[PDB]
C-alpha cells in the first residue's frame, strides 16, 4: 500500500516531524526556506498538494496568520496544532500586543511538548506503526535534552549583567526566558512591518544603555534595521540568527537540532 | 529541453552566453543598468534560481547579496567564475571588478567553460568550440585597448570615475585612478571624497571625469563645476546598455570605455 | 626592490593552497616533486639545500611528513609553522599510529579554511609589506572554498544513505566522509611501511560484500595492486584513483586543490550509482 | 605594476638561453618539457592554448622544431623570431634532408653569442622598458659564453688530432666539432621518421674499428640500443649520454646550458683518454 | 704537492680560501687595498698565473685587464665566480660589485665549489664540507645585516659613497644609493658629480658619507665640506684590510661596512 | 734516433716554422706569449735549453735587439736570418731612424721568401727529410698565396681616401704598403719606449686631419697611449691588432695564417 502525507506549515516544523516520522511517512512542508512565514501567502498549488494530503500539521498561536483561511479550502484534510499544552510568553507591544508569542519552538524544554504532540498526532493516524514512531520519540527527545544541557552551559558563561539578546522579531523570547537573558528587539513579532524609526531608535539607545558589542537578525526578514544599530555604538552586526526557518543542508542550521545549538553560540560568542 | 543557467548580473550574461551559443538559455537576475553591489533579491529572483540548472556568480563580495540569496535555494550548482584570479585589493577586501581586465576575462570564460561541460557534457564540444572564438575575441581587443591608452602620454593616464571599478583596467595599461569611493556600499558618499577628486584634475591636470552607468552622478558632477573638468558621460562596470545605447555586449562595453577615455584626456 | 621572500612546502597539495594566499607576492614551492609518497618521503640533498635558503617552511603536522622533523633539525634559523593548528583531529583506527591524529585533514573544506587562515598569519609575520594582498588572496581564497563546500555536500547527498560507502586504499578521506555523512571503508589506515598486509584486503573484500558497494577506488601515490585485487574476486567496478597526498600534472585532472575536492566527489558520487 | 610579458620557447635548451637574457623580468616556459625528441614533438592542445596566451614565441628554426609551422600557423598574432638568424649552417651528409640546414648550431659557443644576441634584440622590441636589464644580462651571458669556449676549446686539445673522433646516435655535434676540430661519426645525420637502419649501425661498426675509438656514445632524447650495439661488438666502452636537444632535472648534470657545454666536453675529453 | 688557485683580487681570495680549506694553496693577482678595476699586469703575474693550476675571476668586467691577462697565460682552467647572477645595470653595463650581498655571495662560493670538485675531485668531499659551512655563515650574516639597516628608518636609508659598489647591497636592505660616480673607470671624476652629492646631504639630510678603500678620498671630503655632512672613514668593496686594521676577512668586511652606515645615519 | 730541436725567436716565427716542419722536427719558441719581442730580456733558461738546440731561427732586421748577445751564449749552436732576400722598408723617425723596419713578415708576398729560408735551411739540417719538408712548403705557400688575395680583396672595399692604418709600432707599413694604406703611428719602432705626449700628440690630430673612425693596437705594447685618440675626435677605440706575437689556441690569431685574416678584417670593418 501507500505510505501516509503529512504536510507541516514551515521547515523547522517540517524537520522536527521527520525526525518522529523516520522512513514510514512522507512528510513535506508547506512553505519554501529562508521565505517569510509570519505572513506566507498560498498559492492554489500549495492549496492543491494540501488537499491531497493525510494530515496538515501547524504551530498555533497564530504564528501563521494565512492558515486559517488556507486550511479554509481543504477541507478534504484535518488538521493539528503543535502547542497543544504550551504556556505562552505573551507579546510586548504594538498590534497584537497581549496575544501569544508563536516562536516557542526556542525553548527545548517546550521542543519536548512539541514532539510529545507530534507523536500524539502519529500514533493514532499510523497506528500500525505505533513502536517505530514511539522509538524515534524516545531518541528525539533524548537529543533535545541533550542539546538543552549544553545550551544552559553556553550561555551561562556570559556574564548576566552582559546577557542581552537583540534581533528584530525578537521571536526568541522563550530562548530569552530559558537561561534567563534580556531581550531587545526592534519589533515584537513580524507583520506588515516596515519598521518605524522610532523602533530602530529604541535599539539604538538600548544597545548604548546596554554596551552590547553584537546585534543580530534573521534569514526571514530584513537586515536594513538592524545594520544601523550597526552604525550607532559601534556595535558589532553578527550574522544572522535562525528562529522562522532553517538554512539549506549546505551553510549553517540545516536541522533544527543545528538551529539551536547554532543559535546559540553566535550569541554566546558576541557577547564575549 | 536545454539547461538553464542564471548569472547574478548582465556582464556576466553577455559573457557566458558567448560561451553558451543556441545550446543554452541564460538568464541574469539583475536588470539592465540596475546597481549590482546592492542590489535585494525579489521572490520572483528566488523561484527563478531554483529551477536554474545552474548559477554562475562574480565573487569576491561582488555581489553582496548572494550569501543570502544562495541561501535559500537548496541544491543549484553553483560556480565562481572569478577563481583562479589575483585581486587588486581595495579596507583591504579585494576589487571585485576584475572582468574589466581582458587578460581576466580570458579565466573568467575558462571558469564558464569548465562548468558547461560538467553540466551539459553532451555538448561539451560546442562550448570549447565557442571559448576559444570568444577567448580570441578577447585577446583581439585588450590589444586595441593598450594601443588606444598608450597614445595618451604615460604622465596623464589618469582614470577619474565615481567608483573604482577600473583598476583591473588601470593596472593594464598603467593608468594611475582616482574615484570618488572604492566600493559601491552604503554610500551617499562625502563631501570630502568629492574634495579629492576636485583636486586632482589640477594636481593633475585632467581634462575630463567620468561616472558609470550604475550609480549617482550627482557627485562627480559637482567635481566637473569647481573645475575646469569636463565631465564626459558615463563609463560601463556593472552593467551593460541597449542595443539601442553604446555597450549593448561586454566586448563593446570594453573598447568603448577605453575610447572615451582616451580622447577625453587628449586636450 | 628586493627580491620576493621563498616560501617551502612538503607536499604540492600544500604548495597550491598556499601559492592561492601569496600570488605573485611570495614564490611557493614544493620539496615533494608530484605524485610522491609524501608520508615517508626520503628527502634528497637538493632538498636540504633549499631548506636553508628559503626564508619560511610550512608544513601540515599532525605527523603526516615523518620525515620532516629530522629534515628540519639540519637547517639554522628559519621559521616553521604547522598550517593544521586549531583542527580537531579523528584519530586511527588500528595499525600502528592507532591513536595517533589522521593527518589528511584538508580533505575537509571547513577545515581547509583553517588552513588557508594559518597560511595567511604566516605570511603576514613573513612580509608584513604585503600583508594587504594576503588577506585579499586569502579572502577570495576562503571564499571559493565555501561555494564548493555547499557544492560538494550538493554531489554526495544524491546517493543514499545506505549506500554512502567509501572505499580507498588509505583511510585519507575520513574527514571528507565525516563531512559528508559517509561511511569509510579503507585498505589501511594510514601509510606505515608493513606494506598492506592480506588479511587487511581480506577485510575490504567481505565489508565490500558485506554492502554490496558498486565502485571502489584507491589514490594516486599507493599500491593498485590490494584494491584491484578486491575487485576481480568481489565484483565491483574499480573506479581509478582519487586524489589526496598529490595533485596532477597540467595535464589529468586535480591540477590544483580546488580541483582536487570538485573530482574527488564527481568521481565518488557517479561512482556509487547504479 | 602590469604584470610580466610572457615568453615561450620550443625546448628546454633554449628555455635556459632566454631564462639568462631576460632574468625576473620576463617570464619564460618552454614547449617541450625536458628530456623529449624536440625535432618530432606533437604538441598536446594545452601546448596551443599556450602559444596563443605568450606575448612572443621564440623558436631555433633551421627546420629544427618541424612541428613549429603548424603549430604556428594557429595562434594569432603573437610575435615570433629565429634565435639562428646570421648563423652559417653546416648543411647534413645524407638521409632524407640530405642538404638541409643542421640545426644543432647552439652546441657552438661561438654561434651560442649569435643566439643570444638575437635573444636580446627580441626582447628589447617586446619590453623596451626594461631594455637595460636585457643588455645587462646578455652582456654577463655573453661575456660567460666567451669562458667556457676557451675552457672548451681548452680541453678537447688534450686528445691528440689523430684520435679526436666523436661518436654519437645522432650528427648533433657537428658545430661543436668543427670549432674544436674534431672528426664526427654519428648513427644518422639528424632526426627523421624513418627509425636509423642497420647499415648505418653497421658503417658506424666500421669506422670505429678503423679508427680505434675508445668511447662511443648517444643523447638523451634518443635510442641507444643502436650505439649499445655497435659497443658489444666493436669492443668501445659505453660513455653514456652527452646532451643537445633537451637539460637534464635539477638532479643529474647539465641542469642549464652552460653545464651542458662543460659537461658535454669533458666526459668526451676523457672519454677517448686511454 | 697541492694545487695552486689565483684569483683576480682578495676578496675572491678570502672568499674561495674559506672553500678551499687547507687542502689548497690560493693565492690574489692584487695586493691588499689595491684599485683592481684598473690594475696593471706586471710579468711577475702573468708567470704565476702559468703555474696556476686554475684562476677565479669575477667577471662582469668588474677586472677590465683580464681579457688581456689571460691572453697571455696557456691552458690555464678559467671560471667565473659570477655565473647564474642577475646583475643590477649601472652606460648600462653590469654592476660587477655583486659580491656585496650575502644572498649572492652563496651562488659565489657554490660556483667555487663546483670548481674545486672539477679540479681535485680526489679532496671533493672537503670542499663540499668547507662550502657548506661557509655557506651557512653567510646565511648568519645577511639577516644580521638586514637587522642592522633597518633601524635606520625607512626614510633615511640614504648610502652616501665614491664609486657605486654598493648597489647589491643597498637592494637587499631597501636602500636608495648616492654615488659620485657609478664604477671605477678613467675617472679623475669631475666638479659636477661632487656637484650631484653635495646636494643629497641637503635634499635628504644625510648626516654622514662614506668612501672606499682602493679609491681616492680628495672628492667626497668636499662634499663633506661643502654640506654639514660629517665623512666617516672608508667603507670596503674592491679589497680587504691586514689582520692588523679592520675588515681582514670577507665577512669582517660585511658586518664592517653594513655596523659604520647604519650608525652614522643615527644623529 | 732522435728528432731535432730547433729555436725560433718569437711565436708568429714558431708558428711558420711549425707548418714547415710537420711532426719531423720539434719546435719550440724563445719567448712566450704576448711578451714584448723587440726588446726581451733572455734568462739563464732560454739560453740552457737554447745550447741543447740543433738551430735557432731568427728574423734580422734587428729586430730582436737583445739576440746578438744571446746567441753570444751559445756558441754550441748555428743560427739562420729568415730574412734572407727580402728588401725591407726603412723607417720614419726617431733613434734608428733609417735602419730597416724588421716586421716584414706582415707581408703575404714577404712570407713566401720567409718559407723559402726555412725550408732551405732545414733540408739542409734534417737532409734525410727533404721530400716532407718541401711538400709542406709547397702546401704552406700555396695557403698564404691564397690568404693574399683575400686581404687585398678584404682591404680594397674600403675607399683609397680612407684607408689609414692608425696604431703603435706601426709594424704593419709592410701590409700598409700591399694594400695601398698610408699609415699613421704614434711610434715608428718599440723600444725603451713610453711614448712622449709629442707622438700621441700627432696622432690627436692626424685622425681629425683624416677623419679616421677605429684606431687600435697591439698584443705586446701599451694601450694606455692609443685611447687618448680613444678620446679625440670620437675615433673608436677597436680592440688589439697583432703582429709581434700571436694569442694562445683559445682566443682569436692563434696561427700565423690566423693573424693575417684577422687582422684584417678588423682593419677593413673599422675603417667602415
Ligand atoms: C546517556 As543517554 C543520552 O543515553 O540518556
Ligand atoms: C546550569 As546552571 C544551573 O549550572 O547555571
Ligand atoms: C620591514 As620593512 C618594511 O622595513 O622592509
Ligand atoms: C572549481 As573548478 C570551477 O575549476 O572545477
Ligand atoms: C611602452 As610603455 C613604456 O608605454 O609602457
Ligand atoms: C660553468 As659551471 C662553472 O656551472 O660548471
Ligand atoms: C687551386 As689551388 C689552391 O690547389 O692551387
Ligand atoms: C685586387 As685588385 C687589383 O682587384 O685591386
Ligand atoms: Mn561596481
Ligand atoms: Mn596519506
Ligand atoms: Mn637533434
Ligand atoms: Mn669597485
Ligand atoms: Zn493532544
Ligand atoms: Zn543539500
Ligand atoms: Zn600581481
Ligand atoms: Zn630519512
Ligand atoms: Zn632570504
Ligand atoms: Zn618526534
Ligand atoms: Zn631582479
Ligand atoms: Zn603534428
Ligand atoms: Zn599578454
Ligand atoms: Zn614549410
Ligand atoms: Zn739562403
Ligand atoms: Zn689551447
Amino acid at each position: 500500500e501507500e505510505k501516509k502525507k503529512v504536510l507541516t506549515t514551515f521547515t523547522v516544523l517540517a524537520d522536527m516531524v521527520q525526525n518522529v516520522a523516520g522512513d514510514k511517512l512522507v512528510v513535506e512542508s508547506i512553505t519554501r526556506i529562508g521565505a517569510e512565514i509570519h505572513g506566507y501567502e498560498p498559492t492554489p498549488s500549495d492549496i492543491v498538494k494540501a488537499q491531497d494530503a493525510d494530515l496538515i500539521l501547524y504551530n498555533g498561536m497564530n504564528l501563521e496568520r494565512w492558515f486559517e483561511q488556507f486550511l479554509g479550502n481543504v477541507k478534504d484534510v484535518p488538521s493539528v496544532v503543535l502547542t497543544e499544552g504550551i504556556e505562552p510568553i505573551p507579546i510586548a507591544d504594538g498590534p497584537y500586543t497581549d496575544k501569544p508569542n508563536p516562536h516557542a519552538w526556542m525553548s527545548p524544554r517546550n521542543a519536548l511538548v512539541y514532539v510529545e504532540n507530534i507523536r500524539q498526532a502519529f500514533v493514532e493516524l499510523d497506528p500500525d506503526n505505533a513502536k517505530y514512531y514511539n522509538a524515534n520519540a524516545a531518541v528525539y527527545s533524548e537529543q533535545l535534552k541533550a542539546i538543552d544541557r549544553q545550551l544552559g552551559a553556553d550561555l551561562e558563561q556570559v556574564p548576566a549583567n552582559q546577557r542581552f539578546l537583540v534581533s528584530c522579531e525578537g521571536a526568541f523570547s522563550y530562548l530569552a526566558r530559558d537561561y534567563g537573558m534580556e531581550e531587545i528587539y526592534m519589533w515584537p513579532i513580524n507583520a506588515e512591518q516596515q519598521f518605524t524609526p522610532k523602533q530602530v531608535q529604541t535599539v539604538i539607545e538600548e544597545v548604548k544603555t546596554n554596551n552590547v558589542p553584537t546585534i543580530f537578525c534573521e534569514s526571514t526578514v530584513s537586515d536594513k534595521g538592524q545594520k544601523q544599530v550597526a552604525q550607532a555604538t559601534g556595535a558589532r552586526f553578527g550574522g544572522n540568527l535562525y528562529v522562522d526557518s532553517l538554512s539549506t543542508e549546505e551553510g549553517p542550521v540545516p536541522t533544527f537540532l543545528d538551529l539551536l545549538e547554532y543559535d546559540a553560540r553566535v550569541i554566546t560568542n558576541g557577547l564575549l
